């Protein structure tokens, strides 16, 4: 039986562990944190993620989709909140088959851990990877107390997240050709209780957005009608705009309250614990990290956040990581040898990871910001109605299909250009020759 050591029992790590273990691989998974399935008296906080077709399909292949979806809230559309207009629901798709699912990350991770163990993988918690000796094929792990443990390895999978220790160890034997693009927005998680969301009639079956240009809030629902609100705001005010809001200007929870009362007045009354959440929850950091190299011969490979940290503005990081896990298990299972598997996996996934990284950055302006754009959306709807197998909005291709991200991006760009061109020099849709735009659609977009 082929052997594999996986670092990180997160989303990608535990999925790849199940896929490989059920194919008869001897799987050992090392995780720095304690086992979250071991109930303690610690007061844990709920963070939700948007699960879309890519992630759901990866879970479906693993035989875990039903179990995960039983614990997920359906999000039928986007609810945009702008003061002075009632909340506007933008349905995500044609019907309830085109939805996104809000899932608690901890619940998802527990289901995944059970799945990897049921398949035969062994999971070792409270052991963080410290270093790797590639030449000797040994690695060093330690608990929180710094007590060390050395292990021999045959194949090493770095599923250890955005601050990957495997990636850091690889960067000592190979030049990974890493390019870090820092992101100016920090984030803070705030809570809306079930009583508050019910009192203010906040729709449970939708993804909620409070756009505000350079900053914004998003809320995802929980099974119990509570919501996790995420504020995206610059860490610091720029040199050009010193008065512009930033985390540096919000000295404490009381400053955060005044800021919400002024900038998010319809949201502030729903945030009962705003002050407390602001001071006790740390401000998170965002970034995009692109690597030229994801593997060291047949010895080690990266996937998920370890390979391609991305900004969260498209809610695709977990979706992409689960898609990566399927691809990596498929390549490893069927390749001539591990070195061939790792090279084929990297060649396949690298263009798609770059595409979602670019699309995630672009989605921010789409969410947080129109005149000509409403005419573009109107024309886009008609083109999707006339040619549903050719004109598929980029958001739908990314969220509701398994089309390679690079293909969704390339087709999205053709669509964006046709719409921009068609509406230019036109006041309304009546002056636009719909058949001529349709002719460009049939000419430039092959049916799917
Ligand atoms: C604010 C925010 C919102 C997001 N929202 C969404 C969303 O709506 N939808 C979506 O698709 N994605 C979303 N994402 C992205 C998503 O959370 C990640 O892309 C995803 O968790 C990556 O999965 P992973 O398995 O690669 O890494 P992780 O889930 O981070 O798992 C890494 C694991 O490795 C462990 N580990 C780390 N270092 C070591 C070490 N040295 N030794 C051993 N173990 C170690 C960690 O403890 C952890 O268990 C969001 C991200 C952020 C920051
Ligand atoms: O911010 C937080 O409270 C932690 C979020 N989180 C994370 O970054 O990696 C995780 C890994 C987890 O379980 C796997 C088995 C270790 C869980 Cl249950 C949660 C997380
Ligand atoms: O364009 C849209 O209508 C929404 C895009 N999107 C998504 O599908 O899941 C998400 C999760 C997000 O962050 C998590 C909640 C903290 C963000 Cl910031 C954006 C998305
Ligand atoms: O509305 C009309 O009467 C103009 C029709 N029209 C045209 O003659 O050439 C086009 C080319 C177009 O896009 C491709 C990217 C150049 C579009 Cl979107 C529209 C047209
Ligand atoms: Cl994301």
């Amino acid at each position: 039986a082929r052997q594999v050591t996986i670092i990180g029992a997160g989303l990608a790590g535990t999925l790849v562990a199940r896929l490989l273990a059920r194919n008869g691989w001897q799987v050992n998974l090392f995780e720095r944190r304690p086992d979250p399935r071991i109930e303690t008296g610690a007061r844990g906080r709920s963070i939700n993620l948007a699960l879309a077709e890519r992630g759901a399909h990866a879970l479906r292949l693993a035989g875990l989709e039903r179990e995960v979806l039983a614990e997920a809230v359906m999000m039928r559309g986007r609810m945009v909140h702008v003061p002075g207009t009632p909340p506007n629901l933008q349905p995500y798709g044609r019907d309830d088959s085109e939805v996104i699912w809000s899932i608690n990350r901890d619940r998802l991770n527990r289901i995944l851990l059970d799945g990897a163990e049921a398949a035969g993988a062994s999971i070792h918690f409270n052991l963080g990877l410290d270093s790797v000796d590639f030449a000797r094929q040994r690695l060093t792990l330690s608990n929180v107390s710094g007590e060390r443990l050395e292990k021999r390895f045959h194949l090493l999978i770095g599923a250890d997240g955005c601050n990957s220790a495997v990636r850091q160890a690889m960067a000592s034997v190979v030049d990974l050709g890493e390019h870090l693009e820092t992101q100016p927005h920090g984030y803070k998680e705030l809570q809306i209780t079930p009583e508050a969301s019910a009192q203010f009639n906040l729709e449970p079956n939708a993804l909620h957005i409070w756009p505000h240009g350079d900053y914004m809030c998003i809320a995802l629902p929980n099974l119990d009608r509570s919501f996790t609100v995420t504020l995206f705001l610059h860490h610091q005010s720029p040199a050009a705009q010193p008065a512009s809001p930033s985390f540096a200007q919000l000295v404490d929870g009381h400053a955060a309250r005044r800021f919400f009362q002024r900038q998010f007045p319809d949201l502030s009354p729903m945030l009962d614990s705003l002050e407390q959440d602001f001071e006790h929850h740390p401000t998170g950091k965002l970034a995009t990290l692109r690597l030229t190299t994801w593997h060291v011969g047949g010895q080690a490979v990266l996937l998920g956040d370890a390979a391609h940290p991305m900004v969260p503005f498209h809610g695709q990081g977990m979706n992409c990581a689960l898609e990566d896990a399927v691809a990596l298990a498929e390549h490893l299972q069927s390749a001539a040898d591990n070195a061939s598997a790792l090279a084929a996996f990297t060649a396949q996934r690298q263009p798609d990871a770059l595409a979602i990284q670019a699309m995630a950055l672009e989605n921010y302006v789409e969410m947080s910001s129109s005149p000509t754009y409403l005419l573009e959306r109107e024309l886009g709807q008609i083109m999707a109605q006339r040619q549903p197998t050719r004109f598929i909005p980029r958001y739908s291709m990314v969220t509701f299909s398994r089309l390679p991200y690079a293909q969704a991006m390339a087709r999205g760009q053709i669509q964006e250009q046709l719409l921009k061109f068609a509406v230019a020099n036109h006041s309304d849709l009546t002056s636009i020759n719909l058949d001529a735009v349709e002719h460009e659609v049939t000419r430039c977009l092959p049916p799917l």
